[PDB]
């Protein structure tokens, strides 16, 4: 678990199902997304203050782009 990189958990369906809330995904991209990661797409901070003016649609672009930059530790 030191320094293990972030495989993702969800897919991209599995995110964009109202089923799944957008808190949790918050978490996993500020988990190990690093801080321009998180300054750029806003998802620094407290999930919940994010969550109110997160859109589900944006987490799952957020979450594609990590992995395309490699944005994450």
């Amino acid at each position: 678990m030191a320094a293990a990189v972030p495989q993702r958990a969800w897919t991209v369906e599995q995110l964009r199902s109202e089923q799944l809330p957008k808190k949790d995904i918050i978490k996993f991209l500020q988990e190990h997304g690093s801080d321009s990661f998180l300054a750029e797409h806003k998802l620094l901070g407290n999930i919940k203050n994010v969550a109110k003016t997160a859109n589900k649609d944006h987490l799952v672009t957020a979450y594609n782009h990590l992995f395309e930059t490699k944005r994450f530790k």
